[PDB]
């Protein structure tokens, strides 16, 4: 998918926004972590619009983000 | 233990003060969780805005949940 301008993400309403921003942060995450994708991708739709679009624009924010969310599972995962 | 700080203390306070203040409340919560990383850790919350910060002082699993997210943050900070 192309990316979303700057002008676009003003423009869409919430539900718009969390379509718009959930394709395209899911399909980044599918390259680190398939299997966790999707769940993921859900924690990340929680953060700010803006927020979530730095991630797109930033692909070693995107990375460190995937990591954080990765421990933060694991850290609930009583081995 | 400090006592807690009133809301009409922080409102009060600069944001010098306000760093003090909840910067030692938060270090002492978070060192009954992480002792060996409090000190980083507290440094992470101080660049929170005040009012989140100090809602960590008054909820217990907030606050847990932020120590568990912020060592994480010091994890993918890894270069190995």
């Amino acid at each position: 998918l192309p990316p979303i301008t700057p002008q676009e993400l003003e423009s869409m309403s919430p539900q718009e926004q969390r379509a718009a921003l959930g394709d395209r942060l899911f399909l980044k995450v599918y390259e680190i972590a398939p299997e966790l994708a999707p769940k993921i991708t859900g924690m990340f739709l929680e953060m700010k619009p803006k927020e979530a679009y730095e991630l797109l624009n930033d692909q070693k924010r995107l990375e460190e983000r995937v990591t954080e969310a990765l421990c933060v599972l694991k850290a609930h995962q009583t081995a």
